[PDB]
């Protein structure tokens, strides 16, 4: 099953920069969301969950078809809370009705990372909406109560290696767990709407205690008021992941570069880009544009 990228008719970099900008301006405006975290983190998570249903074995799921717009995927228990990101994007899509759903969901993630002072993430257009019956079934997104061997095997299905996995998990600097969505509660760190390598620093430097939360699930908690999921903590339990956590804790630029590559790859899995497709776009931030 081949998904060939097909550029929205007549569109070029400037059209997508306008979409970026609209997302970015709304992120600035709607700053009160989630006790003033803002929408950056949930948009990053929406981009990831809409891409992370991919199965390399048969090219089902993935970002291309924008299938989160259908009830089976939007109602996935694993996607609880992402409705907020979708609602954010609704007025964006109304203003730019020509962008595909998959391009919008993925671009929302890129925009959020960059506006939150993260790395530049090159982004390619040309995802095409596919019909309801192409929506992947629930259950392809990961469980949080598991160990490093689970994490490693899970991400093989997404064609991600150890370094790509550890880099992608650094997105957990952002936002928080919310008990009613996932059965976990609390932020991973202090700077939870600015993209930094704080996740790795907190894993290595906080004093974590294994506790039960009010949903009766185990999570790791610190006296600073931070938490880690069992799957997060697995990155310092496994000696191969641990080495990479230490690397990113000690090298902000390396983390940024590796994250950018892995995140673009996640957002592009399953898509065939023709030879003569446009090169990936690197959007300017609002700040870079003086906006
Ligand atoms: C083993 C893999 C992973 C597991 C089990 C996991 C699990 C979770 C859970 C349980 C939450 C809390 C959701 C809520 O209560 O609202 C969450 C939040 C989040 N995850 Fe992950 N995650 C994984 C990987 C990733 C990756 C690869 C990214 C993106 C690159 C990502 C980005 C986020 C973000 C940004 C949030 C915060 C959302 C918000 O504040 O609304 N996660 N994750």
């Amino acid at each position: 099953l081949v998904h060939v990228a097909s550029v929205e008719k007549g569109r070029s970099y400037e059209d997508f920069q306008k979409v970026y900008n609209a997302i970015a301006l709304k992120l600035r405006e709607d700053d009160e969301y989630d006790n003033y975290i803002g929408y950056g983190p949930v948009l990053v998570r929406l981009a990831w969950h809409t891409s992370g249903t991919w199965d390399k074995h048969d090219n089902t799921g993935g970002s291309y078809g924008g299938t989160y717009r259908f009830k089976k995927e939007f109602n996935d228990p694993s996607n609880a809370g992402l409705q907020n990101g979708f609602k954010f994007l609704e007025p964006i899509h109304k203003e730019f009705p020509w962008i595909s759903s998959g391009d919008l969901f993925s671009l929302g993630g890129v925009t959020a990372v960059q506006e939150m002072q993260g790395p530049k993430i090159p982004w390619r257009c040309g995802r095409v909406d596919t019909p309801e019956d192409t929506t992947p079934d629930n259950g392809r997104l990961p469980d949080a109560d598991k160990d490093a061997d689970y994490v490693r095997t899970f991400f093989q299905r997404l064609n991600m290696n150890d370094r790509e996995v550890v880099a992608l998990m650094g997105a957990h600097a952002l936002g928080k767990t919310h008990l009613k969505n996932s059965g976990y509660e609390g932020p991973w760190g202090a700077a939870n709407n600015v993209f930094t390598n704080e996740f790795y620093l907190n894993l290595l430097n906080e004093d974590w205690k294994l506790e039960k939360n009010d949903a009766n699930n185990e999570q790791w908690d610190s006296k600073s008021g931070y938490m880690m999921l069992p799957t997060d903590y697995s990155l310092i339990q496994d000696p191969k992941y641990l080495s990479i956590v230490k690397e990113y804790a000690n090298d902000q630029d390396k983390f940024f570069k590796d994250f950018s590559k892995a995140f673009e790859k996640l957002l592009e899995n399953g898509i065939t880009f023709p030879k003569d497709a446009p090169s990936p776009f690197i959007f300017k931030t609002l700040e870079e544009q003086g906006l």
